[PDB]
């Protein structure tokens, strides 16, 4: 059926929408060539709308049930329990988009009494109500991104905040050990980087003659069918759950996951979906069971010979045991007729890729350093042009989420994060005298809140030591990222060198956190380094739950 359906009404936005880069010196000293960086808005919707509407096609088959009696089976070992009102509101975001019913996410937060009372009322009414289509809103969403030799904005959707905590209650748990449980090493959210970087390593290794691919889904999302969130209920059922949360799972099937009507920032009528909300709580949970379901049943009709599969929800990469150049080809474009049998047709084409280092995956690439010894430390890494566009325009403008130092976390190893995103932005912290103020950044669809002083720590626990020594990176790494500078109109890495020696010195003359942020951030930027020691307040922090579930556009927040 027709993924969306138009009444003709616009997608509109509630205030004004900033696309260009302002000319701000802050921003400027970071990346010259501002007119190369632009932020989508509402005025682009009508081209994704084009895009992700078309009529889905599907036809399963024995495979196609087989892995799914399989997962099944595993998804009979989980009990999941009922989150009470008062942990769903804790798990919501801060600045979450407020209700329509006059409160917000700080009023949800508080367990204020009018907010508690619509949650109490919207769940009885998702207890009783089994089949009324629930109303969502739409949005253009708002990214930032540098010209290419412009993307139209990506739409959002997403329920009231009553319903949003209602899910947080009957699916909370499900959606944080039920990937798990059913896809075993294959989910990919439990992994850190460093850890994904190791499964990525040793698969590799593991092969004899190892061929791998990244395998591009044209707007995922949209291809997901009635039947795909039907089956993936059909998994949730499978678990042991309070009657209230399997009544509530399967009314929000049928009323919010299937599909239901669209409505502007006006309240007016947009449309009606019938495929995968992006903005829902099972979001990341459903895609990566759907795509893992039909990536393994593909596998199969493909023949693809020993596979082992890596999934983040849409994201999805396979490494599997060569058959031969030409054998692997025909083996890919098998993998792919199956995909498409099953309502997942490829956008790029997916290529058989035969050095580790040229798969992507989840926008990474494994890429090779030395730490201090000498010896070889596989990190994961990218193109920055997306992230310095971004470090640019979150400089120039105050903005709910602070990409940079999500960056910071997740690329902690790389010649871009620790040269660039570090130097700049410590610079700036500290004119400011801000390294003490929390910021929030993002990591798997969830929102954290962070303060800058903790990044030792933090990033000493999720990547080593090494990730304050690696040096020696490979050239191809180095060449795209001098390529990528001149591009942006970023300073060349020697002038990131000389700012970070004058960033370190300010730090460390504070003492305390900010010298040691100087010690271990900065130490690449001198020559008569320093031995870096294990950072004792690290492993006293609480980072359980940081790398165990995705939750992109589920509203998510413990921090």
């Amino acid at each position: 059926s027709m993924s969306y359906t138009w009444t003709g009404a616009l997608i509109t936005p509630c205030a004004a929408e900033e696309s260009k880069l302002p000319i701000n010196p802050l921003s400027n000293s970071l990346l010259r060539h501002h007119n190369m960086v632009y932020a989508t808005t509402s005025r682009s919707a009508s081209l994704r709308q084009k895009k992700v509407t078309f009529d889905r096609l599907q036809v399963l088959d024995d495979h196609y049930r087989d892995v799914l009696k399989e997962m099944k089976a595993k998804a009979s070992t989980v009990k999941a329990k009922l989150l009470s009102i008062e942990e769903a509101c804790k798990l919501t975001p801060p600045h979450s988009a407020k209700s329509k019913f006059g409160y917000g996410a700080k009023d949800v937060r508080n367990l204020s009494s009018r907010a508690v009372n619509h949650i109490r009322s919207v769940w009885e009414d998702l207890l009783e109500d089994t089949e009324t289509p629930i109303d969502t809103t739409i949005m253009a969403k708002s990214e930032v991104f540098c010209v290419q030799p412009r993307k139209p904005a990506r739409l959002i959707v997403f329920p009231d905040l009553g319903v949003r905590v209602c899910e947080k209650m009957a699916l909370y748990d499900v959606v944080s050990t039920l990937p798990q449980a059913v896809m075993g090493s294959s989910y990919g959210f439990q992994y850190s980087p460093k850890q994904r970087v190791e499964f990525l390593v040793n698969t590799w290794k593991s092969k004899k003659c190892p061929m791998g691919f990244s395998y591009d889904t044209r707007c995922f999302d949209s291809t997901v069918t009635e039947s795909d969130i039907r089956v993936e209920e059909s998994i949730y059922q499978c678990c042991d759950l309070a009657p209230e949360a399997r009544q509530a799972i399967r009314s929000l099937t049928e009323r919010l996951y299937i599909g239901g009507p669209l409505t502007n920032s006006k309240g007016q009528n947009c449309g009606y979906r019938r495929c995968r909300a992006s903005g829902v709580l099972t979001t990341s949970c459903g895609n990566t069971l759907t795509c893992y379901l039909k990536a393994t049943a593909a596998c199969r009709a493909a023949k693809l010979q020993d596979c082992t599969m890596l999934v983040n929800g849409d994201d999805l990469v396979v490494i599997c045991e060569s058959a031969g150049t030409q054998e692997d080809a025909a083996a890919l474009r098998a993998f792919t007729e199956a995909m498409t049998r099953y309502s997942a047709p490829p956008g790029d084409p997916p290529q058989p890729e035969y050095d580790l280092e040229l798969i992507t995956s989840c926008s990474s690439n494994v890429s090779v350093a030395h730490d201090a010894s000498g010896k070889r430390v596989y990190y994961l890494t990218r193109d920055p042009t997306t992230p310095l566009a971004r470090a640019a325009w979150e400089t120039a403008r105050h903005t709910p989420i602070n990409s940079w130092l999500g960056n910071i976390i997740m690329y902690a190893p790389t010649l871009w994060a620790r040269m660039i995103l570090m130097t700049h932005f410590f610079s700036i912290l500290l004119a400011q005298e801000q390294l003490e103020k929390a910021l929030d950044c993002q990591i798997y669809g969830a929102c954290y809140s962070i303060e800058p002083l903790d990044l030792p720590q933090i990033i000493e626990r999720l990547h080593g030591l090494s990730a304050f020594t690696l040096h020696s990176y490979s050239p191809g790494e180095i060449n795209r990222v001098a390529s990528c500078l001149r591009k942006l109109g970023v300073p060349p890495l020697r002038t990131w060198r000389h700012r970070a020696r004058s960033v370190r010195a300010k730090l460390l003359s504070q003492g305390g956190r900010a010298a040691t942020c100087g010690r271990y951030l900065f130490n690449w930027a001198v020559r008569t380094k320093l031995k870096l020691t294990p950072i004792p307040a690290a492993s006293q922090l609480d980072l359980s739950g940081w790398f165990v579930a995705g939750y992109s556009g589920g509203d998510i927040y413990h921090s």
